[PDB]
């Protein structure tokens, strides 16, 4: 089999990033279609659209309706062949920037993605996660290409809410514990084939840099402020968790996050809350040892992720909704099959309690 | 001197083992005459004869009364013979377990013994606990032969009282300090010759497993579940401990168990429990460090293993009670005189009232 | 998702193991049929059965023919069921013992196999190479059942050419890595599931106990003589091996070997000298680190086996000759489809080549 | 210079080693001069009169008034003479041992000094602390032989009060350092020169034997008890201590210990447990490293030694009772002055007053 | 069950010891019989005379005629008696030692030896080898006492050939692996009782001082000088080997010497050079690891100490010759008994002709 990797063209990251990326930006196009929600546009359009004016780019700014559906991509495609702009940005969160993904593709246009928020890893994927106008999930949008720029102005993800940031170290806990999964299983990733050593060494990387600077880094994102701790975990979350989930690749913690998600119960919870959670589960489920539990355990409960089933607020019926959840995480295409071992719905729904007993364990110690 | 091992033929163990024996069973007899308790018989006999009538395998189940007498044994011998079953099947307690091993002892035939619970090490040995019909011990018969299969389905061991398995691994906890009591002093044991590598080392695996896995089972059998934790613990309590005992040896954690029975406050105690004691009780003995008693009460403490005399429901004459539990453990025939060193009734009596000491400063600490 | 281990019922080594076994073998029949070739019933056959005697059992001797095949077996039959004998000890080399574990599966008797060399980890196993009359390889028969017992007569072993016991420890030293290979993959064993720890432990206390007492065993070997090392070694070759290869499972190693018998220049080598190579394929096939590699090297020159093609026999002709023990070794039921990771004939023949230019490098180092 | 080293001819430990001596003195003399106070003269004076009878050794017992004064002495040497008796033995208390001591050394006679307590390293020494009959010290007398035998008899030794062996520990916990403080001095020794290797790796062993054992000595001797961990410590207290201190060296400790006397607050303080803080108060004026610091005063909290001025009694008017204790140690012909540096009254004063918050903190964390 | 370890009165060591030690001789005795042989005599009998006479102490020497013999005892006896000398003084080798603490047995006097030479441990024990007038080995005297004073001239040791200190060191090599060998055995010393730790840790000091200071040593003493390493070897050589062997035990290592005392090609070598292949044996015999056995045989040749039978003499009828010494090793009260398993002349055979081969293949790397 073949060893693949794949990126984005180019990735930027500092204070001010998104006045100072036009000069590569240039590069890719003579000008931008630029999206954003109206507290996004507000917030840092206005900032974006003056600096890539300043570099001598044609731009216009539309409004994003909040929600990546078919729908909503056709709509903002309409008007940008009206206007007849040679590339697109996406400033905002998750579902803003997987639109401008979609555009791109399917306008073969050069694409820039600018995550105000540092919560998932998704930013730098080849990859949309389709929504009904309604909210409900649709269906995954897999490109051939990666964004061609990646802009992380750490001034403005300082100033977003703490909880997102902590998310955001949740989803990129379960990086390292996937991939290698994966690594051992001989498991295919997004990127197509076997893992290199460059993916599984930048997954290893995501997982020490959160114990190594994770704490140092939420409390300086808990004053809205931006110190080297935070600039070296929003690269763990987005740069070395993306390139490692998508190029090394997914497992169990993944799989029963998407588990959870038919209990209503857990929708107030972020993605990287349930990834936290999941991860624990799979520690359980691949016998980690204890003291790699403790490790994982002492993190969250510093951080702020949820180590227990009440913390994702299931409280009630816990046997029949654990073992409903297990059926769901095993089903056909889950990326659970990843693991180097057999797995089943029983399985599952074991390592989920027993998570759950040792994160009770550990919280009353 | 001849070193020796002895084996039971074939040990499985694994979900829904109880259903896919038969496989196994077939090349042993073309019948078995399977016994159980009528708890154990609606609770896992159906499937068993179910599971070996689908290996077309002839069957006669019958009822145990619940006591391994000579008298139990040659009511069910002469059943056995009306039938002319070619194997035993044991399913059960240890009870019942020895009481199949009597039976294809004097019939000359092969014995499959499948443990419900996971709570000693008797279920792979050559032996059998012989009572009389009121429930006083009698003697021991010790067998040529090993069992030929031991069977342990980890899906119904998972779903039994969580301090059965516990019991287990105070069972097993003694099996690394016996035998290598009995390595250092070179003393015979039930296999008949000096201790081998292989047994010792398997000794040593099993203390090692109940330090790194027992927390992780524990929780996992409190939750009812099957986790590899689990597992784990369940050969560590059945195999590696019994391989342990019989082929390296008993020594003073055993002998004084068999002390502590002339005590009535005790009868309350499972066997493995008393033997966890006995086992500190040991390590006083034998003068080892103070860190390494510290990681047995520390282990002991975590899962719900008696430290101290009061646990055990000695509270009241303690001098002259454990005086007396003293002798009756440096009695002639006892498995104290393999300990490398000169024991005496007043060094036991010693060793127990320091250990019972160093466990009270342990719970209060 | 059974995990299974098998063991032989008694293992017994020691000096006048061969005159001190009858205590154990008078409980498994009151008579036995004693087979070995001339050379062996002269050196051994006469004590074994004086020993035998005094123990009340009854005898009858045979002489052995020298190839396990089935022309022999069922001559050998006929004359056992002539004298009407209860049990089949075997003494000598490989295909005696072979022959007598047939004997005793087709006639459902008890087996005893006392080798007289330690140089392969067959004793133990439920195995049986069969050959023609000639003596090419016909089948291999696989018994439900282990031999009863297995006797070691370490004043016997020690008194044999010192070459079988250095080829007894190259077939040793593939224990665990084929294991592991198998464990990593999950892969089942010829007990017919995945592995125990207990399997796995013992296949790595195998490899750990040939680095520590290989040397010292091979001296007094040399000498002809008996130290605990060579005990040690005795143990680690037999019943650490025996139990690790078929209870934890083969791998690369033991493909690659089979490989090598299409050339008539390695017919010279024993089965455990070409095993020692492949176990180096191995390591070079599997990315072992170089620390490993060397210590494996140093093992091997250090005692006297392989780690060339040109100490194999194969001097001219190597590229078309390793590409066609390539394509043997990936034959189709083949055990070298239980390594963790894709094999084809390219990465063998690969594996093959750079392991005898390591070998090279280091033997003139 | 000359390295020396002395030590009693014979030194006896164990279990009714009161009544098992007789078999070495029956070679030191035909006959004995038995001395003992009332008190020790039942308890323990009637079973050695009889054991010494039973190896054919002619006694006359003789009644001690309790203090070691030259008018003692010169008592009991006219009765010795009187009766002809060719041996000294010594039952009990240091003053009863110093006794017997001078009363061979004026006769020139063999003596046996048998300790019912291990709470000095006195008894080993040639050495007497001369009091006069109220009470007051008067003199030492060293002596140019030790006693000819140490018996210690750890079943009676068991049964003294805790606060006796736990005194023991204090007097032993100071013998390395200034055993190795004089080393480093290049300070003479009573034994006459340098330390020879041997006692110096006597005093460290004392030492590591307290840090190992100290605890589980502690408990057996609280119940009452004899086991290894005693046996150990009374080692320790009695041969480690005493070879360590008079062939080795005293230094800061036991001149501090001598400084307290003036005090008559601390006279209800023992000898070791004055000793113990001596120690700290060492460990303060060489500057020994913080962990050191804490290894000994988490020893002295956990046995039960002053490791602070209040816990000595001294409440109030510290400044002025601390600089005359100072002084008072830094007498001509006092033992600091074989520290390996310059001390002064100031120094000291300074060391026990940080020594005392030293261990004020270390008691209220 | 007693514990005993057992000392000389006092040990001497340093530069012009024997013209310092009258100081403390004189309060020993008012006067004393020297004896020396006639080279003895002249190079240091003269000077320890003017030094017993400068501290006012009467003196007659006489002339020891080189045997250690019950004759030679009574003639010198029957002189002393003629004088009457109050003590013993020996000078010299230990032939002259031993007959010196023979007479002070005899004539109940105290005993001081003065050791020229620092090649055996033999000074400090109560033991003298008796001879018969033509110097066949008669007998062993042993002592209820140690020799009173032993005094140790490193100035005129250091003068000695080298080859004697290098024995030395081969008799003290051996005490760590005998002491530790009767301590794991629960093996009775000559002192009386089990080991003490002190004279196990003492024994144990031993062996790292000769790894440490060994070769240092060896070189002050090739050029005739007296240099911190060689005090530290004269120590080790003397009193801690001394108190090592007496009061922790022999066992395998001295029991192969006396074996080897039957071939007379061995008589040209000393008692400790035996010895130190005699250790070379027992570690192969209780199956020391490889790395234990390369630091013993590194050290050997470093110094000069055979490590072969060829370099013992032995070249010859091998096989034949070391089975008489294995037999004569396994002779009723000889030592090997003390070693913590089962000892045949089958098994001493073994391990010598085994570390023969190791210490060829150790010479020739
Ligand atoms: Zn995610
Ligand atoms: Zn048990
Ligand atoms: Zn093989
Ligand atoms: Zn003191
Ligand atoms: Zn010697």
């Amino acid at each position: 089999m073949l060893k693949v990797i794949q990126s984005p063209g180019k990735y930027l990251q500092g204070p001010d990033a998104s006045t100072l990326f036009g000069a590569y930006a240039k590069n890719l196009a003579e000008s931008f279609f630029v999206i954003a929600d109206d507290f996004v546009m507000k917030l840092a359009g206005d900032k974006v659209l003056n600096g890539l004016h300043s570099h001598d780019i044609s731009l216009h700014a539309e409004r994003f309706n909040g929600e990546c559906s078919h729908v909503e991509i056709r709509r903002l495609i309409a008007i940008l062949k009206q206007h007849g702009c040679r590339g697109v940005v996406g400033v905002g969160g998750g579902k803003t920037l997987d639109t401008a993904k979609a555009i791109g593709y399917y306008q073969k246009l050069p694409v820039v993605v600018i995550p105000t928020i540092a919560s998932t890893d998704a930013p730098t994927s080849a990859l949309s996660v389709i929504y009904t106008e309604a909210g409900e999930f649709e269906e995954y949008l897999i490109y051939p290409k990666n964004p061609d720029m990646v802009v992380m102005d750490t001034a403005i993800i300082a100033k977003a809410p703490v909880r997102l940031l902590v998310s955001g170290m949740g989803d990129a806990l379960s990086t390292w514990f996937e991939a290698k999964a994966c690594y051992d299983a001989r498991a295919t990733s997004m990127a197509g084939g076997q893992s290199t050593e460059a993916a599984l060494s930048l997954a290893r990387l995501c997982y020490d840099t959160l114990l190594a600077e994770g704490e140092k880094a939420r409390l300086a994102a808990q004053a809205g402020v931006v110190t080297d701790a935070l600039e070296r975990i929003i690269e763990a979350n987005t740069y070395l968790s993306g390139i490692g989930f998508e190029s090394s690749g997914l497992a169990a913690a993944h799989a029963i996050h998407n588990g959870f998600t038919i209990l209503e119960e857990c929708h107030h919870l972020y993605h990287g809350e349930k990834v936290a959670f999941g991860t624990l589960a799979q520690l359980v489920l691949q016998n980690s040892p204890m003291e790699e539990i403790e490790t994982v355990l002492g993190f969250c409960e510093k951080v702020g992720l949820p180590v227990t089933l009440a913390q994702m607020g299931v409280k009630e019926g816990i046997d029949d909704k654990i073992a409903a959840v297990a059926k769901a995480t095993c089903a056909e295409g889950e990326t659970i099959h990843n693991m180097p071992f057999a797995v089943t719905p029983e399985q599952v729904h074991a390592a989920i309690l027993t998570a759950d007993l040792l994160g009770q364990q550990w919280l009353a110690r």
